[PDB]
């Protein structure tokens, strides 16, 4: 089927970065995969194929012109309703093309996200990681003598005086990164991509709802109609003027695909809503440990104002990207320090796991 | 067929870690693959296809008339049972969709396992594995200068009297490891994932039994039924009012798929029960060698209280991954000492195979 | 279908260079993919296939006779129009062939570009980047003490008039690149390839429009036609001389294909127009920082005369490749300095991020 | 076809070890592949498909009537044999399903082998090879002073006695192995796995013979039968009471499948018998070179007791792996010493063959 | 198609050794692929498919009566020849099965070759290539000072007398390898594999000719045959006793398959005959250059006795491997010396092209 190749054409599956959320991956996955799956179910071997429309021809007729008549109406689905209001049945014919259209409209926002923000993002995260890769062997290297000063000095002279002068000495400061982050907060050109990506999906879901409301739900329990043939050069013939008892064959598939289309998108709407609201608030679930590391305190320090900035997005992506191989280390081990007190344990643990 | 794609789309097959037990692999593969293979066998080349419904119309009707007659009942399958009680045979129509739904529902728990437990569990293992493997560095060298003191000594003095102070020093102390293991002993945030994984499977099996009992097994030996067409625009016609002897064609497939479905799950229940019960007890099959190594003994030390703790799942997965490439060593070889005596043999075995 | 193999035969996807602009990528993608997708949609399982023609044979005719009569007209599509002017319907038979021909004609410019300009342009670009990377090699490395002694002496007469002296110093000049740029600047053997590539595409689009105008849009609302059979050995037979009410089945597919072939190409025209026009002006968006670098100033200084020079396409390809792996660094970071002043910050940032 | 995907799912094809003997491997291929291949032959394009059953209904019955008549007996195959004993020919319906059952039964033992023996057995092999690697480099390290004394020695001290004294000193000793070898010889936990692996195949081929004997071989020359349709709601009708001359179309493929199934397994049985008997005796085809080698002598020294020991399968799996990359050496080159004896000869070759 | 997949299981395409001659590869390819391709052509879409056999039933018969008549004779191919001698026509039905049998029978010999001689041949070739790699640098480090004394001495002491002694000193010899070659050249265990591999193919070609002669060439031009149905339960019926004018549809496929099968083998046989004859003589077409090199002279020295030896086959595979990457060197450059004379040139050339 056509949906087979299209699956790996759209939803097919640097070198050390994850530039997408798992939630975003799942929502795009389901949004692109649902229409193709329903369409594949609609016209495959699972349901018996054959003639989509059948009509009860008179017994006088032979097979050939009966095939003509019931084939001349499949392309002319238009009900002569006497309940002489003339009604159309085109959605039953146009359903698969509509499904493919929705499938492409689902994939379009992914293309915009890929083209509009990937390179600029890729530069920044890689630069930050390359800078922060070795913040560990700067602390322990120079802050190792704190214990070695402890036994030969007093409480405040070590914890509040010897851990006081080392801070203002060029071994920890990163003024280049400070300048960089200060510049970044002015930028607003990347949050636009994310908000547009979510808003387009919301608009497409609304369009799907209005399409399923205005046109569908009207022919939902109708299985029979009366069509006509004598509307041309066949009007001067001796046969039935209005064909009788024409019944569609694939109503159940229509019902199930409509119901699945409603259900999947209605259950996915909250996921996209939550995706949008994640960026509406500053996040500080673990700042307590971040304010102590020599360079990690910078991101916590610039935690002010409206959360709508590129800093929020880059830190959100980074927090998922702190677990590759080198930040996938001590930074993950700092779970036991969870309850002056940092006098000995906070330094014994740091100097214990050197590498 | 859609089953072919769905096979590798569902059950498709770090870098040194096995986060999946073999029994879990077997149960997940069997449970996900059974409905797919059954539904594929139902509608493939093995059984000749055609019209799943057959009817015996009188010879008066034309071929198209018979086609309309028997094609109008496959989608409207409803028996006029006189034994005028109305009965439906809709499971015969809904079998493949039900099998597909069962296949998806079986894959639901796997996503929860991969999304809620993989990162934390993977992060937890390798650090413990490294702290665990750094053993013969500071254990065979603790003994090389210690075994040489035996001959110039007495029975208790060298290996029964100074051993306790030979193990109480800044060589065996691992406060980081003790604190980490105790902290995860108190925690319970991962065992819930395993419990939910097993409980969802049990609930889904129970729902499968309910569905197979309530709806199925009622129309199981019934293969003929009477239907009617004159329930609409064509009721004003001269023909039979109630159709006679419409017979199901694929009853054998129906019964075989039902029997296979019930049999596979009644076979599968015991192994998942065993998987649930595995975690309820402490593993103490091989602690005799663990309580001797400098780092191994700590694992055996904290075995207290109820067996419902995370430490259990970490140690259980550690047992599976205890033999990768470097731990894939003496661990496997410390199996000859299965029967004071440890004076020479226990130490010559160590000092023989350095590397 | 046939297009399945051709899809990866034509549209299928050094080691560090991008020799293709993303806009050109999407243009080629859509341009070659539209005809294949349309023809795949036209003759696949999405719409019921069979006999594309139906005719109303008299009831006396045999089924073999009717099959012979109707199958004798699809290879002889010639309507006996009385509105005895003879109109033929060859496009309804030849549309797949036309679509495939347009697919090859779309592909021709791609191979033209791949076999006319790739080697020379690739070699030139990789050379240029190779010597251009020496900019950072000199950059600040020789200035390590030149900056370390300036603050010990006075401010504006050790590091404010020695900029020329440092440039005059025999490491900053790049005599090789000057002659190369001049020789390229007079050359015009590369811009002709791009101009012809755009012109050939636009001429082909105009040809598509002419084809869709002259032959199509005439038999566009016509669905019924009359044919004749007695034009040979069948003249001396007793039957109808002119066959009556022959209706083509796939009119909707005809209309859909025509409208799509119009719409996608009308959308495609503006983007190729803009791609053609991108070379009418010089690019001066980030040369402000460039005219400080020791080697990048050579590129900036040679912005003279008519913009139709090979250096235009050279710099166009260069700007995309300026973010590969090594230039994908500080050069991308120098965006903070966007408002004497360059005394410290413009130089503190340089001396901060060495490597 | 279904057999296509199952082929690569079932019989499809560390990093330096061959865990499976060639005989067992080829037996596995033939045993799992014969049913799939013959079943694919049964229902593919090689032989014409269609309606497997044919009946000669009299001309009075219509198209649909005869279709119902000959379609109602394929699922209800029961010959009213007058030679009134009803004989059922259900194997003609249960053939492919029984073949698939046999296919699964064939693949059960291999998963038993791979899940019950591979984990435990994989461990000690690398230990064995690691300590077996030492012997070569130790011999060059040890035996180069030994021959250095030979030229100034008389003869017995390098050829007869002192050499035997010279070897038994702590450079030529492998004490840790000696403890492992005897205890592993005492174990029997692995021979049972091999015995079960072969016994399952023997039992299943015996079951196959019983199935082909009891049920088949009776309906083998029979191709025509008389059935009945008046056994229900069709009893009150005016037509023939018992079907006349219903003939099977696929008797030839039935006979070919039976003959191939019996013949392939009849040829296969002696191979598995020989694979069984391979473990009943010890292999001493090359112990003459082994008994002089540093570590290979120990394997030959422990030649006692019954041939049902784990060391037997251990040495069997090593001999398949003595030719990987390092033992793929002089060991293999020692084929020329096949006929005071090794004056320099042996030593001359070893010292000459550094690596 | 069935033979589609069998192609890639059968004829699908160390790490530096070629264990097959290209002539053997191509003859194996054609021998296994010709029946498969002929089968594919014989039962594919290239011809219109359908019923292989047709009969001219009387017009009184119904459609099912004719279908039963011609479907009851395709599996009962037996001509009631009156030119009442009974003649069969089974080959027209058994052709594909015989073809698949041929495909397997010509496929056994490659398996016999790949399991019988590949390991030992690979061992010998890899040992030889690993050992004989020194000779290049070994010679130059010894023959670098012969030009020192060429000008400072005369003919006897640089060119004809002391060179032999300079050659025969303990930097030249390699006893490990000429001691190796004796048992191999006396061995005859590998020529048997090659001779049986060729003889089997000769036997199978002869058997194919016998099958094509005894059975074919008789049913070659006759196109019509008469069959009968009244030979059982249908004898007591009123219809034709002997069927009239039953015509077979696919005579052309039969003829073309037979002609192609005979022609491909009558052109294939000379290749295998020449391959067999290749080993019947010693090969000496470059030994003028080998007889001078240090280690290559040993191979050219042991050219005695009958050419039926393991040395013949080992050198036959060696010569195909003398151009991999390191013997793909000067050894290939010694072509310019193709015409005392070697006084100066034959050392200048060797000493110049070092690396």
């Amino acid at each position: 089927s056509l949906a087979h190749t299209a699956a790996e054409y759209m939803l097919s599956d640097l070198k050390g970065l994850r530039l997408e959320l798992p939630l975003d991956r799942i929502v795009k996955f389901v949004a692109v995969g649902s229409p193709l799956l329903l369409m594949s179910l609609a016209f495959a071997q699972e349901f018996s194929s054959g003639s989509p429309i059948s009509c009860f021809s008179p017994s006088n007729f032979s097979i050939r012109q009966a095939a003509y008549v019931d084939s001349s109406c499949w392309d002319s689905l238009l009900h002569h309703k006497q309940d002489d209001k003339m009604k159309s049945l085109w959605p039953h014919k146009a359903l698969p093309y509509s499904l493919l259209a929705l499938a492409l409209l689902m994939y379009l926002p992914v293309l915009l996200w890929q083209y509009a923000a990937v390179p600029a993002l890729s530069s920044d995260l890689l630069f930050i990681i390359s800078e922060l890769d070795k913040s560990y062997n700067r602390s322990i290297r120079l802050v190792q003598h704190m214990l070695k000063i402890r036994q030969k000095s007093s409480d405040p002279y070590v914890f509040w005086n010897e851990l006081e002068k080392a801070r203002k000495e060029r071994y920890f400061e990163f003024p280049l990164l400070e300048r960089y982050l200060a510049c970044k907060q002015r930028s607003h050109s990347l949050v636009a991509t994310y908000l547009l990506r979510n808003s387009l999906l919301l608009i497409f879901t609304s369009a799907t709802y209005l399409y399923l409301g205005h046109f569908h739900l009207d022919v939902f329990f109708q299985e029979e109609f009366s069509c006509s043939i004598k509307t041309g050069l066949l009007s001067d013939e001796t046969h039935v003027p209005n064909l009788i008892t024409c019944r569609l064959t694939s109503l159940s598939i229509f019902q199930i695909v409509s119901l699945s289309s409603v259900a999947i998108y209605t259950i996915l709407v909250p996921v996209i809503i939550y995706n949008l609201t994640r960026l509406c608030r500053w996040d500080k679930r673990l700042l307590s440990v971040y304010e102590m590391l020599p360079a990690f305190d910078l991101l916590s320090r610039k935690m002010l104002g409206c959360p709508i900035n590129d800093l929020n997005v880059i830190l959100l992506f980074l927090r998922a990207n702190i677990s590759e191989l080198i930040s996938f280390s001590w930074l993950s081990v700092l779970c036991v320090l969870k309850d002056n007190i940092d006098t000995v344990v906070d330094f014994m643990t740091l100097l214990a796991g050197l590498e």
